[PDB]
């Protein structure tokens, strides 16, 4: 009764309305369970408008190789996407995605104690910039300036200059919750 | 904070998304009343097929430009109604006729508001009842039906796939926005 790639009732099924996105910009979801995806997660709708989106299933002793290739990979400039208010004082906080190199933006992807979590106990992350995020940004694509992990791309998105994935992602993201209120009607 | 055109909660305004159709059939909305409830669905078939006319439906007095459009024989004009309620010396067809462009009047309101405008409506008498095939909405992965999805099957029958296409898309797209409004 529920739709496999969208995870709507079949009947809202949204599958023919994507259409991916280009940007400059990248994204890692770091994941807490991988168990089978809820729908109510929003980090998937990244995925569907920029299909080059990346996800790793997080391990607290042995972390992935492909994904401590990806961080280590000096093509992009990786960056942790937390509030700021979690990181110690030496840690690096910057407010803007830097010039120059592409962005990896890692996103911490659970519930709140589970991303705290992952950002405390994740060796691989603590040299890596802390990015604070201007969520008053989602105003331009007529969103309520937490927020949940699409949210935080679309700004991200804008940010980084990439208005075209920002907007298409900003219809995704709204396109999906108006029929996940409905099927829940 | 109910968009006025729409009559969708702001947030949820589809004005934006609205893409008219073209059509030879054209429709005829005759209303007990004309503000207007957000469920109504009449009012979706103006959005995709904005040649459509409505007319404020009155006992004593018809107004005379609906008694000039039901008798324009330009138009084969049809009461759009349940067969099982005509008479047994009405007219009921199952197609719209060929030739002449279709005219569906619509009888636009509640049930026991419909029934009342079905019976007591001289200048629609001698018009013939066209009963409705509403298997044809699964063509449209749709589906008493409301107003606007008995106009989708219409159009099917009519051979307008494109706008009882464009119809049903808007008529979903509403519905579920009026469902997601209802919630939160
Ligand atoms: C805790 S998860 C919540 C998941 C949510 N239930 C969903 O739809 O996926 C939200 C994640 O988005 C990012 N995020 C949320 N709010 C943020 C903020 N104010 N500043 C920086 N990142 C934020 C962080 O990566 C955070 O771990
Ligand atoms: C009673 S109104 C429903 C009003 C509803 N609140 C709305 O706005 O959609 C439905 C109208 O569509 C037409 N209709 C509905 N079901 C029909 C059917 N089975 N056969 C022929 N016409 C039908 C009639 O004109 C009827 O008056
Ligand atoms: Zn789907
Ligand atoms: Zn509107």
């Amino acid at each position: 009764r529920r739709c496999q790639r969208c995870l709507l009732p079949e009947k809202l099924c949204l599958c023919s309305t994507i259409t991916p996105a280009q940007a400059k910009s990248r994204f890692c979801l770091l994941m807490f369970d991988t168990e089978p995806m809820k729908p109510s997660n929003t980090g998937r709708l990244i995925a569907d408008i920029l299909p080059d989106t990346v996800a790793f299933q997080w391990s607290r002793t042995e972390p992935s190789q492909d994904l401590l290739d990806l961080v280590q990979n000096p093509y992009y400039q990786p960056m942790v996407v937390f509030p700021a208010s979690y990181a110690d004082e030496q840690r690096e906080v910057i407010f803007t995605p830097p010039a120059g190199k592409p962005p990896l933006f890692i996103m911490l992807d659970g519930t709140w104690p589970e991303a705290r979590k992952m950002f405390r106990k994740s060796p691989y992350l603590d040299n890596l910039p802390v990015i604070s995020v201007d969520l008053s940004r989602l105003s331009a694509y007529r969103l309520r300036e937490q927020y949940c992990t699409a949210e935080v791309a679309i700004a991200l998105l804008d940010m980084a200059g990439d208005t075209g994935a920002a907007a298409g992602l900003g219809e995704h993201f709204t396109r999906f919750k108006t029929r996940y209120l409905a099927g829940k009607t």
